[PDB]
This record gives structure tokens, C-alpha cells and sequence, in this order.
């Protein structure tokens, strides 16, 4: 009684900005959008129903009101999904809706399930970083507490520093970033994972028109230069990173359905892709950010595999200085590492895009007819989450 | 690849506090750290294993807020002093956080993912009490499309209760035997062992620390109590049944099992417990809310191919006793057989630790009894229920 995890479908909302496109949306509505893409997208070519799924998996990171009790399970129902179906929501920060498709595929694997969703949702227009804790951050921590586990900005500096990364090195990522997107976009390469997503149209104020507009394409685009990016001021005195540079606040969610083998085939869906290796390590408090050496380590030891050897990487841009330092590290070919463009142009919605990323890597893969991808991330708390995943 | 065989090594709890009781003066981060240090120390009596061994930590954990916000699993882990390499994830799926944290862990190690986990669960309602992680208005957290007939869990519970004809009399007298049950439990000693006495803060009459470090070790809630005593109760809702008397208590509390793949587990010279021989976590009714302990229970028979007779143990979570006697109604089970050391009716419930919590007490029990089979299931918010059946080794 144990099973073997394939992706048979993936998709995702476009990712908005901060009171941007979807910020209309309640952050539930949002992910239950989505929840419902990935059934009805596996609905065309076969006989399952939202009813076959058995569990739902979702990556959330400020859990607090319209996020608060289990967001994964309370956008399942609001979408009219059926109320047999459970759900979970889950937290290792940025990292969450990755963890995510690692423990359905896990339970798939345990034999608990055949058939399962994972996800992620933020609604960062609605629900900001921090609306899960009081204003006094001291508290959150008990008075014991001393590591020195720097806060994410002064993260993206302490590693710049510690790889020799310079203001031109990131204003460089930065551009290509945006680059990048804008060419994806431009040749058409997102638009298969994505799921056009109806949104309340909003005035310049941040009150409804009245309006429903289809909203299909990221909105973090943005014409970029190099001359722009440094006329940017630094997020931190001194520092090298600006919103050129580091993620964009944004809203979103993903969704990915995953099954045995066995099962899929049966319902005539076609296995698409297969976790190699998996991992959620522990990283040094110190740098914080600089996470994604490590478990990129963990999942290429694990899968007996040399950086060479994968076809497509996914690295989060949460700070361009994160991925740059990782690629010092494991020196990888930069046309190989996020070929459609990253979270510094298409947005980081934070729970969500874990899922997101293995959404577009699988995608990517195939559109170039590739076989590895690895997804790695870094995450609040010194973690990072590490996938590679392999087109079946 | 490269997949596994998950089974208990070893598990333990904190003694569960009242609210404002024995542990209030404990940080929520600070209870969690200390069982999750708790778990690998008992594992390390016997064999090499050390903290640095343990790949993955899940920690459930429902009123996420403060204390409880940024993934406590992982703060409690560097506040303890464990290494920081060690993965953790948090998770919420509400009273079935806890229980749902033992089957990812095991469908992880099933995945090859890891050789070596931690579930656990924590819950410091002292001091992150349920709606913290919402505003005040709580017609916000819904959208404005919903019209689901999801009722609150004191109107879950009456709804359940005329569904089946169960009387202010019939949750009394359940009610009074959970206390009677937990009391002879520990009468006797059968927490002894899973229960891993806590240092904690000692607190003045109001909520100020004194200065002194008291080691605490018994659950607060056991309560002398009588059919007389829990009669004289006030209703929770204006003509409804259940009590304070026959509703769980509010609790502070930390609980967690350490995992292994069986082989890497015998290496160590650690000896295999028992294994979970089925798992759920089934969407329930929302109209009764909170009465899926019979879908999750019906499932992972289904699942393991047993009926309920064949179950030698059973821990359903009393979050009021309606939900248990409806189950048991539909279910019937040998009575003798369910929740045989007190249920949360006397021994409380904080809400992210007890899954953990009654993983934990099941096992030790099938240990006692030296008995097979226990199922464990609990109700859960938005109309959940998760259900395991393990299996002693
Ligand atoms: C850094 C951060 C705060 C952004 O700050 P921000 O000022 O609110 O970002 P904005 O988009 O409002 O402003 C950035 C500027 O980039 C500028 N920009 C980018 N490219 C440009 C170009 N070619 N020419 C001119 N300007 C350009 C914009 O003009 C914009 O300023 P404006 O308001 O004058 O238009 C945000 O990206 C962030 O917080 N990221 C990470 C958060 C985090 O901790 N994430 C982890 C989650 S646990
Ligand atoms: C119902 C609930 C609010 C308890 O209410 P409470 O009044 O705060 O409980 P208290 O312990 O303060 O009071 C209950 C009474 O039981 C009484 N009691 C019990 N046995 C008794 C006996 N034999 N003789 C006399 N009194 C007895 C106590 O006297 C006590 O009242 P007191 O303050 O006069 O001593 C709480 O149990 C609850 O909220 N439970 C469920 C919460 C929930 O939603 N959980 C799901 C989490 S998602």
C-alpha cells in the first residue's frame, strides 16, 4: 500500500502587484481560483472531478485573517469544491508552497492518498508581512533568544559581502531579470501554466468599480535599464540592494496536482514529471538568506547528480545577491538558471510561489523537451527548500 | 530513488497546563523547544542518536499569531539549542494539526525524503488565545460570496447532539468518566513514562514571574467532580447541553514523536514502536461541523481493510462530549476500549499539540495493555477530521 508521485497537471494565477490586479480579490478567493484551475485543466482530457481529490496541501506565510484558519481547506469550500476533500496549510516561510508539493508527494508515497493537490497563496495587497504578529517584534521571541539571525534585508548585504557581490553585480541580475520575463512573455512561454483569473476591478482608491475584469499577465513588468537601476537608493544605508534588485511584493497562488502513477493512468491522465530528490535543510542564521547552497547540495547528493546534469534551475530571487552567491558557490551556467525570468520582475508572492516555481520549471522543461530541473529557495528562519524534479 | 519505512522510535509529552496555569509562564517557542529536545534526549539514552540526526521537524500549531507566528516549529528548535541544519515546517489543519503532523512526517520518510523526523505539536493558549491570529471582525476573514451553513464549534456541538439524540444527562455522564478515567490513570501511573516533566517560570496570583523555576509534571486539569457537581454547570449557549464540565479545557501544551525509517532506526539500536498501518484527513459535514471523526474513522478502516472491532484502543478527541457519543453511536465500539486514560474533557486540549499528544498516549497505552491496534481520530474547524490507525511492532 505505497505509491509513486507524479505531477499530471500544474498551474497558477497571474501574479499581481501590491494593490495591483488581483488585489480585489479576498486571498481565499484567490487560491480557491486556482484550487479549481488545476481540477477543471485535468478535467478536459479525463474523467476526474474535484470530488477524486483526496487531500489539499497549501503553502501560506502570514496566516493571519483572511489567511488565518487553514486558508487551504476555507478556499476549497468558498470555490463550491466538495467539503470531503481535506486540506492543510503549512509554513516554512518562502519556502512553503514548495514544502508543499514535497509533503503530498510524500503522502502520495505513503500510500495515504492517490490523489492530491499542493498549493500556496499570498494575498501580500491584503494581508501584509507582519499582520501575524503585534507591532512589538520583540515579543515574538522568547527573551533567551541570542543568534544572530539578521533580518532579510541586512541578510541580502551580509552575503553580498561575504561572495564580494558589488551594486553593479545585482543592477546587472537585476536587468536580466526583467530581460528575461519581458522575453518569456514576448514569445508566449507562460502562457500554458497560466490561468486567467476574473478580479474585482478597483478605482484609484482601493474601493470596487463595480467591474470583473479577466486578468491573465503578470504585472511586475517593467521597461528596466541599467542606467535606471542605479539611480535606485539602496532598501538599507549602505547597502546594495533596492527594489531593482529584490523581490516584488505581489499577490498570487499555484496549484499542482499530483497523483500515483498508477491512478493517472488510469483515469487516462498522462505522468508528466517525478520528484528525484527532495529537501528542506537548515541553513547558517548568520547570512540567513544564503540557504539555497545547501539544499541545492542536499537534492544533488541525494540524486546522485552534478550541477551539470540538470537542464533548468529555478532559484528564487528574493535578493539578487542570494542568487549570485549561490551561483559562486555551485557555479552553474546562468543560461540555464531562471530562463523565464524571476521573483525581481514577475513578483514574489510568498506562500504561493513554491509552487509557482515548479509549476514554471516543469513547463519550461517541457517546452524545450528537457528532462532535470532543480527548484531551490531561501526562507525566513535559515531554511531552504530544494527539488529536483524529472519529466517522465 | 530510494524509499523507507516509517516507524515510531520514540514519543512524549509535556503534562498539559491549565489556562494561566502551570506553564502560562513559559514561551510557546521555549514549551515546543523543550519537548522537541524532550523526544531526542529519550532517544539518546539508549543509542548514538543525536539532535543533528533529525533531517525534518513538522510542528502543528493552530492559532499561529505572535508567539506562534514565523513557523514555531523552527523557533523552537535554535531557542532549545538544537542544531540549526535541521529542516521544520509548521502546519494547520486546526485540532488535526498535531495528528496531520505524524502522517507527513511519515509519508516524507515513505518518500525517501529523510531517514530521521520529528512531529510535534505545541499549543500555549494561555498566551496565544484562539482568534489572536484574526481581527476583531471576524465576518472579515470570509469572503463575501460565502454562504456555507458552517457553524461555530458550542453550536456544532448541539447541532451534533439533537442529530442523535443525546441529552444534557448522556454528555454529563461521559464528561464525568473522562475525569474519572484520567484519574485513575494517573492513580495508577500510566502517564508516567510519555510524560516528560517541564521546568517552567513560577508566577505570582497575577501574571508576574516570582523568580522561582518550578518542574512541573502532572496535567492540571483533573478536576474532583460528580453528576451532582456537573448538573449545577451553566449551558456554554442559551438551551444547549454541553458545560465547561462536558467541553474540553483550555491548556498549554507540547507534544512530540520522533520517526525513523525502520532499517536506519535498528542501525542506531533504536527499536521500531509501531507503525501507522492507515491515515486520513477527510473533509466532514459542515452543517455539523464537527462530526467527521465518523468519515475519518470510517475511512482508514476502510483503508487498513479492519472494522472497528478488530481496533483494541481508540483516542478520539473529546472536544465535546457530543462529538464523541455521536461517533460512538454510529460507530459502536466497545466503550471499555475508548479514550481508557481520560480524554480532553479532564486532561485539556491545546489545540496544535494534542494530535501529538494522543498519537503519543495511544501508543504508550497498546505498550501497557501490550495490545496491537489503536485508532486515533479528532474533529476539526472547517468541518475536518483526520484518523490513524497504528500498529504496535
Ligand atoms: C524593497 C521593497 C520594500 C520595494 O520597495 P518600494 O519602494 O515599495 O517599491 P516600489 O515599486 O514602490 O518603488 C521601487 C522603484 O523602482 C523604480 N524603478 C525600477 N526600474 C526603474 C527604471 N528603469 N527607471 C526608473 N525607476 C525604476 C520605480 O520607479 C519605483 O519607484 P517609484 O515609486 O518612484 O515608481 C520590496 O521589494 C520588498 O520589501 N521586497 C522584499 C520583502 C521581503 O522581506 N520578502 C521576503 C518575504 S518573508
Ligand atoms: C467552555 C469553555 C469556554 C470553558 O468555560 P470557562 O467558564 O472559562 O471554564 P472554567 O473552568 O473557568 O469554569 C467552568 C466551571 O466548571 C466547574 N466545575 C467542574 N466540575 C465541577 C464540580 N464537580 N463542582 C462544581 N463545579 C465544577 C468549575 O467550578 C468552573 O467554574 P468556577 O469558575 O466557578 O470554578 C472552554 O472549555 C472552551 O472554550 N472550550 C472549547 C473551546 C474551543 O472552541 N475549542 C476548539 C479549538 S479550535
Amino acid at each position: 500500500s505505497m505509491g509513486y508521485p507524479v505531477i499530471v497537471e500544474a498551474t497558477r494565477s497571474p501574479i499581481g502587484k501590491r494593490n495591483g490586479w488581483l488585489s480585489g480579490l479576498h486571498a481565499t478567493e484567490l487560491l480557491g481560483a486556482v484550487q479549481k484551475a488545476v481540477v477543471d485543466k485535468a478535467g478536459i482530457q479525463s474523467g476526474l472531478h474535484a470530488g477524486d481529490v483526496e487531500q489539499v496541501i497549501g503553502g501560506c506565510v502570514t496566516q493571519f485573517g483572511e489567511q488565518s484558519n487553514n486558508i487551504s481547506r476555507v478556499a476549497w469550500l468558498t470555490a463550491g469544491l466538495p467539503e470531503h476533500v481535506g486540506a492543510t496549510t503549512v509554513d516554512c516561510q518562502s519556502g512553503s508552497g514548495q514544502q508543499a508539493n514535497h509533503l503530498i508527494a510524500g503522502l502520495i508515497a505513503a500510500g495515504a492518498i492517490d490523489v492530491g493537490i499542493a498549493c500556496g497563496i499570498e494575498a501580500m495587497s491584503r494581508v501584509g508581512l507582519g499582520a501575524n504578529a503585534g507591532p512589538d517584534r520583540s515579543l515574538i521571541r522568547a527573551q533567551s533568544w541570542d543568534i544572530d539571525l539578521p533580518n532579510q534585508f541586512e541578510a541580502a548585504e551580509r552575503i553580498a559581502k561575504r561572495r564580494g557581490i558589488t551594486r553593479e553585480d545585482v543592477d546587472v541580475f537585476g536587468l536580466e531579470s526583467q530581460r528575461r520575463a519581458q522575453r518569456a512573455w514576448a514569445e508566449g512561454r507562460f502562457d500554458r501554466e497560466i490561468s486567467p483569473i476574473q478580479a474585482p476591478v478597483l478605482d484609484e482608491q482601493n474601493q470596487p468599480t463595480g467591474e470583473r475584469r479577466l486578468v491573465f499577465r503578470d504585472q511586475g513588468l517593467r521597461e528596466t535599464t541599467m542606467a535606471g537601476l542605479g539611480e535606485l537608493k539602496p532598501v538599507l544605508e549602505g547597502g546594495i540592494h533596492t527594489a531593482g534588485t529584490s523581490s516584488q511584493i505581489s499577490d498570487g497562488a499555484a496549484a499542482v496536482l499530483w497523483m500515483d502513477e498508477a491512478v493517472a493512468r488510469a483515469h487516462g491522465l498522462t505522468p508528466r514529471a517525478r520528484i528525484v530528490a527532495q529537501a528542506l535543510v537548515g541553513a547558517e542564521p548568520y547570512y540567513h538568506l544564503d540557504g539555497p547552497v545547501q539544499s541545492t547540495a542536499k537534492v544533488l547528493e541525494k540524486a546522485g547528480m552534478k550541477i551539470g546534469d540538470i537542464d533548468i534551475v529555478e532559484i528564487n530571487e528574493a535578493f539578487a545577491s542570494v542568487v549570485l552567491s549561490w551561483a559562486r558557490v555551485h557555479e552553474p551556467d546562468m543560461d540555464r538558471v531562471n530562463v523565464n525570468g524571476g521573483a525581481i520582475a514577475l513578483g514574489h508572492p510568498v506562500g504561493c510561489t513554491g509552487s509557482r516555481l515548479i509549476t514554471t520549471a516543469l513547463h519550461e522543461l517541457e517546452r524545450t523537451d528537457q528532462s532535470l530541473a532543480l527548484i531551490t529557495m531561501c526562507a525566513g528562519g535559515a531554511l531552504s527548500t530544494g527539488t529536483i524534479i524529472e519529466r517522465i
